[PDB]
């Protein structure tokens, strides 16, 4: 079996699909297609034919024959790539036009950009001289190239007869009737898609399902016998996809798309709010299939304990109404988009309204990486720009955070280009324009001096920390086996044995020992979601967004199952219950802990959801959280002894210029008691060292050249620097244990007598 | 798919009935006539002209079995059995406030009969501090003054028990063990020898044990472990079944594939029976949750409980 949860996106291969290729031809109302593939499609040489494009854009061409021409290509012109948005590469279908209705009337019309120098009619100069008797196929609303000398005026098909399709015989009556139709009007068209978004595979497929499939294809749901669900809500960080996706699955399902933006209907006197959500959902109604997209919903419907007057329950409370009176079915869907999930009335998010929720969330180094690609579409982009290195370096950045990046680039680029460019001119050279292209280094300098917004959200992805990156702990990492993979990748073999496991673990061990990169190694090996959450931000939780902060992290646990929710950082939280019980500032600290005990019980129902903590000061963690049904598994995580060490510094410098007479195994006899923290701190005092040599060897090199020029570059260049020896020595010189030997005895002891908490002294 | 209605308080019969306990046949014996039978014959001690009390407070080491004979106790009756924890209630008074205590108690009035479980009163039941203060610890005070008031309108009511549960005798507060709420005070040890293999048994009684286990031979050797730690150790000698016949399929397959002519032999998949290795990697990590310091203590606190209203 496989996960098929992103099963609609698939794009199912079939002999009428052709990729797009460059034609033999620069016709726009003929392609050509290979003879095989015309055998195929039962065409023959010159027939009319409907192409199947993208964003519901078809065209319509006489497909010729050519040999050259690939199975799986079409070779089809510029024009019919632009007019059916689809670029090089792109996977259409072709369907036969077995009527070809020769039209009587072609309106054709030109555009304003493509006209400046023309002064004769357009009729007599390029329409009439390519038509009249070409007998060339039509499609409304396609931009077909025409040339009458050296202008080229490009025309779209304004209205034919019939109004879909025709071929232009010479009984076409028509002619150039003004310029109605101005290039401006393209703001309108190649708008978005589902090619215009990125980074979001599993909610778009998510969002398909339960939109596009109910509306164009309910003779499934009916047959089932299922009702689908008619209301969805997107909810995510500002400004990460919610009004892009919305609209890309608008016009990718070709429904009767209504706007209600929350701002607009707020921003009316009193009974024109209600009025035009009625006139909205009547509309929808009478055209059905329809979609209902309510932007800033939140705005419009916000928490009732937040709104103050009337004219604004009345609103909330007209659509309640009105929602609810979509019982009827007649194939129309309520989507929703707000930022603030919680922020949102409790009603709307229940059975008949907003039921199904999706999270537009951060996206991940691919989706980054594509959202650049998408965004990067169109700039004059150099020959030697990594957008690879970008995506890793941009975390945190949502969609528009990267689309701002670009921007600046391009700005940091004309900043360069400014020396060359005068602002007092009212016009720049078109030389100097058309040469400017965005290097990778303008990208870092924007990068640098641009900040990401979706920082302190809660990120739902698989670490990249692997086993490797942890040295030693095998006996850990076994045991972390069977606690956590087993009950996730083989849940049924604990079901055969008739015994349920536990869900939860607690490292307990000196600090830098290693236990925050376990959970990421482990979640990593069972391929499962990592939720990290500190003490210290849970403190702050309360203070702010209050009760609803630790249950969201428990829900978003609990929709990214398998997950491996892991606090680090529990010396705060779970100080334990003081005797003389008071005081508001651990009234904080004893919160996170009975909130947080009160999700532990429940979530043990749940599966495939693993709550891991961390503490350096297993003294005072609270006893309740090592209760059966919560953090009772103990694992203690000792100081890395020598065979460990010289894994941990290989692991440490596993990158690293190390010279080769470097003894890594000799630094770890030296290093005892020695934490894991401290030994990447030596590596980074040597680096460091060596950073101020070869600063200084260079500097020294360059000023030699400089007290006398005459001295040529001798065959002296500048070398790997590595890190020698004497680096080591003088970082181990300073090198000092964060762990004493009084307080390893003791976590010692505690490994002994930890669990034994719950009850006296 | 998650559920919704999962923080909602539940009143039903629980599934647990004694068979799930292990020993504690005394506890059980005077559990029947603490609370059965002012149930099922009321009118009996209408008869004798006495009325019965309608507390109980378990108090005992972690792991002995206190939540479930709750649960047992209440599914004998046939009675509803509603379980609140002290976690539970420090954050209601920081949220629906003084209607949460109120609510859970009149839902058991309309409950009834009914079995009002106070699991964890090591954190509602702190004794009340010497230095009065503090809004951390004002929760519960709360949840300690408030549910004894509403203990005080409880008696009335009839055919409602209150039970509570404490791993911390020493800080329960005196106020509790007052007449007219949980006043009785059942001790729940450490299993004994002969109790401990019950609670094997029990621990396993749907478990695919191999037949050369000999389930009284650990009982000897676990001694002071509570029930926790005899499930713990059944839980470990699973893994180590899992991991030891994930291992053979795996083998197996990898042999088959090894060369594919290699056809399907009468091998095949077993019950992977938890043999005794398993069972004795498990003891050879298990450890007490339950140390022969705080059991003295215990039966100490189960001598001088109840004089905890007066001075120390
Ligand atoms: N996944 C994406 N792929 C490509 N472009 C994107 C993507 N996400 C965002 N963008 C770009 O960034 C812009 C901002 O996203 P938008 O769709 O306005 O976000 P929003 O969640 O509706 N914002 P708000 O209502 O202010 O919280 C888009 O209009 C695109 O130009
Ligand atoms: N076993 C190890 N192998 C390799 N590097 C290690 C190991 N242990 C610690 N380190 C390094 O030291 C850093 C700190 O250790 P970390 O994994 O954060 O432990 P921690 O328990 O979270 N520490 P603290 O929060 O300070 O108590 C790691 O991020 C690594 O760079
Ligand atoms: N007498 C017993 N017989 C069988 N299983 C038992 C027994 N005592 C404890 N257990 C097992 O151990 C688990 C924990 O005991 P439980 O009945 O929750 O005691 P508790 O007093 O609520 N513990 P705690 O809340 O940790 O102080 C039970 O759910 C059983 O799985
Ligand atoms: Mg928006
Ligand atoms: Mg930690
Ligand atoms: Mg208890």
């Amino acid at each position: 079996k496989k996960d098929f949860s992103t099963a609609i996106l698939e794009r199912k291969k079939s002999p009428n699909r052709l990729v797009v290729d460059e034609a033999i031809n620069d016709d726009n109302s003929v392609v050509s297609l290979h003879p095989a593939t015309m055998e195929k499609l039962q065409l023959f040489r010159g027939d009319t034919i409907l192409i199947k494009g993208k964003k519901r854009k078809d065209t319509v061409c006489i497909a010729l024959a050519d040999e050259t021409c690939e199975e799986p290509k079409i070779r089809m012109n510029k024009v019919v790539r632009s007019n059916l948005r689809v670029r090089l590469g792109d996977v259409i279908s072709v369907h036969q036009c077995p009527d070809v209705k020769y039209g009587k009337r072609v309106h054709i019309l030109p555009v304003d950009d493509t006209v400046e120098g023309v002064t004769g009619n357009l009729f007599d100069a390029y329409l009439k001289p390519y038509f009249l008797e070409a007998y060339r196929p039509v499609r409304k609303g396609d931009l077909f190239l025409v040339r009458g000398g050296m202008r080229s005026v490009e025309f779209k098909v304004i209205e034919t007869d019939p109004a879909e399709y025709c071929v232009v015989a010479p009984d076409t009556e028509i002619f150039c009737e003004g310029e109605p139709v101005k290039r401006e009007d393209e703001e309108r068209l190649d708008d978005v898609g589902y090619d215009d978004v990125g980074g979001v595979r599993k909610q778009m497929a998510q969002i398909r399902e339960l939109v596009e499939l109910p509306l164009r294809h309910p003779q499934l749901f009916k047959s089932i016998g299922v009702k689908p669900p008619k209301g969805i809500l997107l909810y995510g960080p500002p400004g990460s996809g919610k009004t892009l996706i919305a609209r890309a699955v608008a016009n990718e399902t070709g429904a009767f798309f209504f706007c209600i933006n929350g701002p607009e209907i707020m921003s009316k006197l009193a009974g024109e709010s209600e009025s035009n959500l009625r006139k909205a959902f009547e509309e929808a109604e009478k055209n059905a299939p329809s979609i209902i997209f309510i932007d800033e919903i939140d705005s419009i419907a916000p928490k009732r304990e937040k709104t103050n007057g009337e004219v604004e329950r009345r609103i909330v409370s007209q659509l309640l109404t009105l929602m609810d009176g979509l019982k009827s079915r007649a194939h129309v869907i309520v989507m929703g988009a707000t930022n603030r999930p919680n922020s949102i009335d409790p009603a709307l998010r229940r059975f008949g309204r907003f039921d199904r929720e999706i999270d537009i969330g951060v996206p991940d180094e691919i989706g980054r990486l594509e959202v650049l690609r998408i965004h990067t579409k169109n700039m004059k982009l150099a020959e030697d720009v990594d957008l690879e290195r970008i995506s890793k370096d941009t975390h945190g950045y949502v969609g528009a955070d990267l689309a701002a990046l670009c921007t600046e680039a391009a700005l940091q680029c004309i900043r360069e280009k400014m020396d060359v460019i005068d602002l007092e001119d009212d016009s720049i050279d078109a030389e100097i324009l058309n040469s400017m292209a965005v290097t990778n280094e303008h990208f870092h300098t924007a990068l640098g001096n641009s900040n990401p917004s979706a920082l302190r959200e809660t990120v739902v992805e698989v670490p990249n920390v692997s086993w490797n990156d942890i040295g030693g702990l095998e006996n850990v990492k076994r045991e972390l086996q069977e606690t956590v993979q087993y009950p996730v990748e083989h849940p049924e073999k604990f079901e055969k044995f008739g015994m349920s496991p536990s869900k939860g673990v607690l490292f307990y061990g000196p600090p830098g020992c290693g236990k925050t990169l376990l959970a990421k190694a482990i979640a990593n090996e069972c391929q499962a979601n990592f939720i990290s959450v500190k003490g210290p931000e849970l403190l702050t939780m309360w203070f702010g967004e209050s009760e609803a902060n630790v249950r969201e992290i428990f829900d978003k646990a609990r929709q990214s199952a398998p997950c491996v929710l892991f606090f680090d950082e529990l010396d705060s939280i779970a100080t334990q219950r003081g005797g003389g019980s008071g005081g508001d500032g651990g009234g904080a600290a004893d919160r996170v802990l009975n909130q947080l005990l009160t999700e532990m019980d429940g979530m043990n129902a749940k599966k495939t959801v693993f709550i891991i903590g961390a503490t350096n000061r297993p003294d005072i963690i609270d006893s309740a959280l090592l209760r059966p049904g919560r953090l009772d598994q103990l694992i203690y995580i000792p100081l890395p002894d020598e065979d460990s060490r010289l894994n941990i510094f290989k692991a440490a410098l596993r990158k690293s210029p190390i010279a080769k007479d470097v003894d890594i195994g000799a630094l770890a006899k030296y290093t005892q008691g020695f934490s894991g923290a401290d030994i990447t701190e030596i590596c980074q005092r040597a680096c460091k060292y060596a950073i101020r040599e070869n600063i200084e060897k260079d500097i020294e090199k360059e000023k030699r050249r400089s007290e006398n020029p005459e001295a040529m570059e001798e065959d002296g260049v500048d070398e790997v620097s590595e890190i020698k020896a004497a680096h080591f020595e003088e970082s181990m010189k300073y090198a000092r244990r964060s762990v004493s030997d009084a307080d390893i005895r003791k976590y010692q002891a505690f490994a002994q007598t930890l669990q034994q908490s719950r009850g006296f002294g």
